């Protein structure tokens, strides 16, 4: 407080991309399951990072000098989601996209 | 199977450790309710963020413009319940619970 | 500050997820559905138990000498609902749940 | 595949803590110990609750009537720990958790 | 108050789950199988990682210099049976966790 | 796995830091209590990652070409531990120093 960086989110993200990514190489289903464990969790810890970032980081001014920015949010959580329920990459890769805007924002918000 | 409820007790938990921080100033004992207000409040939080996520969706933040902004606002208001022991913000904490939930059941007719 | 709703909630989800079991054969869909179903039950069984632990004291076991096992066997609903996918398992665990929240707000009147 | 000695190691540390309490009056290891007290108490009492819900089993309960109540107690036991700094509290929940323990290994042979 | 029987025994469960998983091969029963196999062998690590972290001190590695390898490969065999199904994957874990728990008492005498 | 990043430690480590400098600033016994809860959670995440970078991402290898590693990684961790009983915030930097080592060979070990 107020000690934040959207490297976490970004990092929580590449896992569930990297998970997607590797049981497209891997059919056994001992193998798929315990892919799916560790994406579940994964993005449900990128959801709360960029969920924290929105609550506790950005403030009011924030908010009305990107009019944008509560949606951008809204988005990068539901893209989170869809990611969660996917094993195509190009849905992780879309949360990757949505949390580089975010992280965008944030470190304009250090310089004034 | 959301429902505002959970956000709602728990910020209900917030206020009434608040409250009994107010009746009793023994150390040990108020540090235990910082400890139960502080994962209580983080709680609630995390409900009300699950419910702005995944459960509302975009018609329902075209037909409800504000609600992002009382969303945020809600968060805010529990953390700043969280770092206060004035039972008077948790009931704040509170009354923007209600304001969501005003509008959850609203989307559920 | 208790409410038996937080079990009630967390097992309607138990149940819901059940039910979405059914109409999907999706390997993926399943896994991630028992993933779900998994934490949504102990969650559940959490609150069931910190109920049993915590808010019902002894006067309401004298009163309730149904009490106990009451409890356990929600719980055991709740461990065999975690275990199956037929959502009729789901329903007993709320079933239970209900018989303990009936005899909850009797404590607190 | 339970043991009700991870209770006891979480419980013992309960009663080491609330013992290093008393030789050390500086407000911040007071506040940690407090803190670090509140979890590892939370924790015996998930173990000991846990036990009660999944190991133990109607034939458990029928050949020992005072289980559910044993249990029961060594939960309010470890909630009385929790909410003190007194050792002899930490030691009244280890000498709880020590008759489930018993109990437990007799259901074993 | 650290115990290695924290790590034996969630590695133990890691082990027992493993064996059960070659008796049925229910696709549901395999992924709740998977799931509770992936927190148990998560759970032995961090106690692994908290002994070698907060109990041994220097003198100990001094004393024993494999140590520090020894938990590593403790970690990395526990991480393995993580990801696998062969009850001989989490014997291995156990038969590392068995060295620790000889030197962890060595230490206490 | 394999993506990790010493970035979790170093964020979780300097709001350890951060906290134990923000308790100089403020004597009331709520926000003191406070910090102490926060800054003993952050300490314990950042010792989590610390030793998740040492089982996981480390390898024989890694071991073998910086013989120094396993006791730099349990320097760190009793350096978070240390820092998590103070309020002193040069324990928090301590701990800081110790994780950039890591950081340090972390990298190069992304590179050969």
């Amino acid at each position: 407080c107020g000690v934040y960086d959207p490297a976490q989110a970004r990092i929580e993200a590449e896992s569930v991309k990297a998970v997607q990514e590797k049981m497209a190489g891997n059919d056994d289903p001992h193998f798929q399951t315990r892919a799916t464990v560790i994406k579940e969790q994964r993005a449900e810890l990128a959801k709360h990072h960029v969920s924290v970032l929105w609550s506790d980081y950005f403030k009011p001014p924030h908010f009305e000098k990107y009019p944008e920015l509560h949606q951008l949010v809204n988005d990068t959580l539901k893209a989170l989601s869809a990611a969660k329920g996917s094993k195509d990459p190009a849905t992780g890769q879309k949360a990757l996209d949505y949390i580089a805007q975010i992280d965008k924002i944030f470190w304009e918000t250090k310089k004034a």
